[PDB]
């Protein structure tokens, strides 16, 4: 069993957004529109916007869930690593197993999946403030993609999904992700790389 990644803007048009963070070597968290891919480091916040044309009802919610990219290994778990599942850096609510948290959100909701035992994280989704146009989710990726014994060079793929409260599909996006070291220098190899 594998999880879909076909994207879905539903009825509510809904989309991913991601803030325009540079190419500095300082930069914690960058996402390149050319790869869509994120570029962040261990455990810093991940800004995700999401945009909808017309609000959802009341109940709506939004899941985050990590694949693994590559064919062969869709079918395994992602997972944290032997090492950082046994940090003790808890956050009090997310099972020390998952690699994505939520940071910030005390109606956040951690789910094993009884079936597939895949790990999700989901919030209940909220309209934009006054002033935003959008509402933002901040992530936390809680291994590097180097991990051995856990995404061991792997890249992996976040799923979006928005669920109305039954948790059917309402929409869906992707992205793929890697957590490394030095986001802004491997974001600007890579589209150098693709350009090449
Ligand atoms: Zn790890």
């Amino acid at each position: 069993s594998v999880p879909s990644q076909k994207t879905y803007q539903g009825s509510y048009g809904f989309r991913l957004g991601f803030l325009h963070s540079g190419t500095a070597k300082s930069v914690t968290c960058t996402y390149s529109p050319a790869l869509n891919k994120l570029f962040c480091q261990l455990a810093k916040t991940c800004p995700v916007q999401l945009w909808v044309d017309s609000t959802p009802p009341p109940g709506t919610r939004v899941r985050a869930m990590a694949i693994y990219k590559q064919s062969q290994h869709m079918t395994e778990v992602v997972r944290r690593c032997p090492h950082h599942e046994r940090c003790s850096d808890s956050d009090g609510l997310a099972p020390p197993q998952h690699l994505i948290r939520v940071e910030g959100n005390l109606r956040v909701e951690c789910l094993d999946d009884r079936n597939t035992f895949r790990h999700s994280v989901v919030v209940p989704y909220e309209p934009p403030e006054v002033g935003s146009d959008c509402t933002t989710i901040h992530y936390n990726y809680m291994c590097y993609s180097s991990c051995m014994g856990g995404m061991n060079r792997r890249p992996i793929l976040t799923i979006i999904t928005l669920e109305d409260s039954s948790g059917n599909l309402l929409g869906r996006d992707s992205f793929e992700v890697r957590v490394c070291a030095c986001p802004g220098r491997d974001r600007r190899t890579e589209e150098e790389n693709l350009r090449k």
